[PDB]
């Protein structure tokens, strides 16, 4: 068992915040991150619900996915894992590298996503915010346990799938090889919501840079398929950026 007996886990510094709940940095034989569910009190059938969430992070253990290290039940509810150090893909890229890296960083979030699917586990949120860049030079993929520029059409209108994660993907993919973010002109969520949904708008490919490996953009445009089915499975996107990366 992985829970952390009551009173072990010193919580300090608020981080963030987000719909699930509220993270603050802690203090467990080191540096620690506290995930506090927002719930006040626990029923038993939210606790199973809880426990069933646990034991699905219970079976990742990979390099590129956060470190899942333990749960709470009292006080209230928590998930803990590692201590990221600096920041998410998303403030390097958007609030504060070189081609090499980039394609270091969308290389190792597909070793990431290849893992977690082989372990039929559907992310279902993959963005660069919930991608931490751990000292700057590892990805940790973590709040597979608001932001629709990720999301594939067919998500917009078996919703959720492994492709519906490829399409993520290349969005991702577009945030590294751009540098900025889909839709920026369009700055209408409705609008995006609606275009994007019925297939009418899709990501300015026009923006990635000329140093972008022109085997990088046919895989970006391939994961980005308004088509769920015309997507290549992860295994394929791994060895893709795998094969052209040996350069
Ligand atoms: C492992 C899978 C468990 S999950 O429930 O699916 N995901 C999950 C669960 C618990 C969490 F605390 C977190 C989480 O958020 C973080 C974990 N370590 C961190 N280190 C730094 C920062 C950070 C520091 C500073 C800025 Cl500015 C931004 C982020 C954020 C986190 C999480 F993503």
């Amino acid at each position: 068992d992985w829970e952390i007996p009551d009173g072990q886990i010193t919580v300090g510094q608020r981080i963030g915040s987000g719909s699930f709940g509220t993270v603050y940095k802690g203090k467990w034989h080191g540096d620690v991150a506290v995930k506090m569910l927002n719930v006040t009190a626990p029923t038993p059938q939210q606790l199973q619900a809880f426990k069933n969430e646990v034991g699905v992070l219970r079976k990742t253990r990979h390099v590129n996915i956060l470190l899942f290290m333990g749960y709470s039940t009292a006080p209230q509810l928590a998930i803990v894992t590692q201590w990221c150090e600096g920041s998410s893909l998303y403030h390097h890229l958007h609030a504060s590298f070189e081609m090499k890296k980039l394609i270091d960083i969308a290389r190792q979030t597909a070793r990431g996503m290849d893992y977690l699917h082989a372990k039929s586990i559907i992310h279902r949120d993959l963005k660069s915010n919930n991608i931490f860049l751990h000292e700057d030079n590892t990805v940790k993929i973590g709040d597979f346990g608001g932001s629709i520029l990720w999301m594939a059409p067919e998500v917009i209108r078996n919703p959720y799938s492994f492709q519906s994660d490829v399409y993520a993907f290349g969005i991702v993919l577009y945030e590294l090889m751009t540098g900025q973010l889909p839709y920026s002109n369009i700055n209408n969520r409705d609008q995006i919501i609606e275009m994007v949904g019925r297939g009418s708008l899709s990501p300015d490919l026009s923006k990635v840079r000329s140093n972008c490996p022109k085997r990088m953009k046919r895989l970006m445009a391939e994961c980005l398929k308004k088509k769920r089915d015309e997507r290549p499975s992860f295994p394929r996107i791994l060895a893709e950026i795998e094969e052209l990366a040996r350069e």
